[PDB]
């Protein structure tokens, strides 16, 4: 888990991969979805494949190169 790269897919439809390492996973991940994306609240529903990711699941992949992407969940665009 040196170089990884997953692809975060927001607003259902908001790809924007962030470049993690093992260390970073969903979390560090969901660590930019607020700062990189801007999804700080609770709109930071993580989802791959249909499932609700963990803050492990960069390190525990690692077959996320590119092809690989976490959709994301976030009802507030603009809050309010």
């Amino acid at each position: 888990g040196y170089e990884c790269q997953l692809r975060l897919r927001l607003s259902t439809g908001k790809d924007l991969k962030l470049v993690v390492r093992s260390t970073d996973t969903v979390f560090h991940m969901k660590r930019r979805l607020h700062a990189a994306e801007g999804v700080e609240p609770g709109s930071q529903r993580w989802f791959f494949s249909g499932r609700p990711l963990t803050d492990k699941m960069k390190f525990e992949e690692l077959k996320i190169p590119k092809d690989y992407v976490v959709q994301v969940i976030v009802s507030q665009p603009v809050q309010n």
